[PDB]
């Protein structure tokens, strides 16, 4: 059975298997365009539950990724369908913290907003009814929001990490914090 | 730019990349439970969108495969929580093809509604309006539906494989005819 | 509080409180193009879900419409957008009933397709844990799938009643084969 | 054709073509759980679309309510199914503006939330590329976002209210700003 679930990116360069050392079949894999975990996608969720209900997957990665095509979109203002609806999403966070992306150069504004993104939806995981319930029952889950960059391993923008929903509270307003110090 | 998208399951035992012998890089893929195209599902919708669209892939593998708990789990009368929504759509299928399934052992039964939700998924990923514009303009895609036996090799076809809507027809149609008469 | 879900059309003509004579405010009402309860849609779930779970509704009514513009939606070849993702699902349930509707003299089979789409709604509903947990723990709840006609009152297809899973499964399959008598 | 898409709360306490002096059969409507317009629901989203496209309807009224059910569950700590996804978006817009509710007298919070809702729907809607279509093609389309006082007249104001995409910018943020400042 898997041990780990893995919300990335579709990204044809962000697979779990290899930015992980996760043996073979200890990966869950769910992944999206911008790795989001959307309250109301029954895809991500059904993905979150079968891991953490059925599986008992005690690790849930949220990865995201540098140059990621979703965010890149998301900031963008072309016309891409149905994917404009699910960046919307991340236009939500875009806006939530435009402060801090307007004052950003803009090339790494598209990077700090996957480093938000990744906060934001693990803060949306953990606020998910799925993990809410694993942890008020006590499972051992954890939450892990992670952003890989192509050129340079995981962007030590570490922050998102929760095991509860108060270290959910503590890592999501923490990350924020960090990201915003510049 | 990837040529590929994988839509596979979220179970790890079907890890893209090393599956095929294809380059990491070269699968963008959204994996869910049971490998489902839910007409209206943006999660997967979008990544196909993306898929089709911004990366101008022209193969969408739908690759589904045995021993899969998305599957079984809509085989089973089990409360899983939001996993019972999403697992609907294969009861559907399930029931939609109760007939053939009902002929069959109780075990076989499981890998048909695999073989089957392929079929069905690359169906509804072929009645895409996304996929349907993509051949309305030209563009090179073509639809594949795969069954990894997870025990095993892998069934390269289900015959499910579609380069236009009207193959699309035909494939499935063709492809379920003969699911229904082994 | 309210005593009845009306699950029905957006449709301007076919408001819950004209073709009902609940007092006012018994009414919870979700409505949505050609009245769909589809088994990943967050948006009608959610009002099914706090109609049986927080105000305890007793009585979910999918009324569907003749002339319905979703179902015409449906069956036409038209790019809606976002609505032929959803009308996919009718379409799912036309090609479902193909033989029944082959069969019909065209125009009929808009009409036909609605009083289907009533049925298939209803389970769909029937089917959802939410209802068949309210069951399961001997809530009465009674699912009832109608379709009104503009010019004619309810279309006597009364057929879909549930008011548990069994009674679903019959009053479907019933309403199926009533249907189906041509 | 009916003129008006009405996006209500499926809270029987608002009843639309009769709260409205509207005739019956001027009302498109969809009615959901604190009537949400989320970027990734087609069940909204297909309303809206099939009322902005087909319909060629000019006035989305986004209309929630007082003593909305909606807003209040989605404040409470309460596990509702389904329906804790769905109210994890108004969740956001709650923390989004928790320094205003922070301010507030814990009673105000819920119509003040419920008005925020109203805005950060209509603010939705208007993103929404089906919206932003019709305005981008000449299409005359205004979104309008009200509050029902549910024991009382009726907000025919909230002040959020777009004809284009940057009257839907200003009218808001200027809706924001002012309900943060009273
Ligand atoms: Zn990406
Ligand atoms: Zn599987
Ligand atoms: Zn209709
Ligand atoms: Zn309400």
């Amino acid at each position: 059975t898997p041990h780990y679930l893995w919300i990335g990116c579709s990204n044809s360069r962000v697979p779990a298997e290899k930015l992980t050392n996760l043996e073979p079949g200890e990966l869950f894999v769910h992944r999206n365009v911008a790795n989001q975990v959307i309250h109301t996608d029954f895809n991500c969720l059904s993905v979150v539950q079968y891991a953490v209900d059925v599986l008992k997957i005690e690790h849930i990665i949220i990865c995201g990724h540098t140059n990621c095509g979703g965010i890149h979109a998301a900031m963008a203002d072309k016309d891409l369908g149905l994917i404009n609806n699910w960046l919307l999403h991340i236009r939500d966070i875009w806006f939530k913290h435009g402060h801090l992306l307007g004052k950003l150069s803009p090339e790494k504004r598209a990077d700090m907003l996957t480093k938000i993104n990744v906060a934001e939806q693990v803060y949306n995981l953990g606020r998910t009814s799925i993990v809410k319930s694993a942890w008020e029952r006590g499972q051992k889950l954890s939450l892990h929001g992670w952003v890989y960059d192509v050129n340079d391993g995981f962007l030590v923008d570490q922050g998102v990490m929760a095991t509860s929903r108060e270290t959910l509270e503590i890592s999501y307003r923490n990350a924020i914090a960090r990201l915003s110090i510049l």
